[PDB]
This record gives structure tokens, C-alpha cells and sequence, in this order.
DNA sequence: CGGGTTTTTGTTAAGGGCTGTATCACTGTGTAAGACAGGCCAGATC
């Protein structure tokens, strides 16, 4: 949920207000994503689709 | 043999400072013997 959600919301969250380091940026953003599945499922669905396609 | 534990295993993803090889430009020189082949020739011989 949160992994695919961060890999999806990368553009705006990384080009609007990143933070101190890429580490802390993606950490806080993945936390917010996991605390949003209820609103991030299709990103994980696309991830699993690519995984099956591989 | 196996569902669910037993302690784990990728993995794979989003960017960033440190390390470890791979390049990059750039320079040191015309010899030294030996074998064989023609060409020239300067005395040998009839």
C-alpha cells in the first residue's frame, strides 16, 4: 500500500516540498501513505500486475 | 508429506554522499648481423 503509494505520488511530493533528505522525505511520505490501502490500493494493484507480468 | 509457526528473506520502490576501478592525455628510435643475388670489372687463358 504505502510503498506503491509513494512510488506513485513521487512527482508532486518530491517536487513540491521534499524535506531534509530523500530518506526522511520518503520515510514520512510512506508513513502518511500507510496511514491514508483505503486510498492507495490501485498503485499496489499495478505493482502486482507488473510482478505477475515479469 | 503438511498448516501454521520459527525465526527470518527479498525486494523493490522512491533519491544521496562515499568508494573503487576504468579511462585519458601523453609521452620514448633507426637498427644490427647474415644470406643471397645480380652488376662491374680487371686480370686469366687460349
Amino acid at each position: 500500500a504505502f510503498f506503491l503509494f509513494c512510488s506513485e505520488y513521487r512527482p508532486k511530493i518530491k517536487g513540491e516540498h521534499p524535506g531534509l533528505s530523500i530518506g526522511d522525505v520518503a520515510k514520512k511520505l510512506g508513513e502518511m501513505w500507510n496511514n491514508t490501502a483505503d486510498d492507495k490500493q490501485p498503485y499496489e494493484k499495478k505493482a502486482a500486475k507488473l510482478k505477475e507480468k515479469y
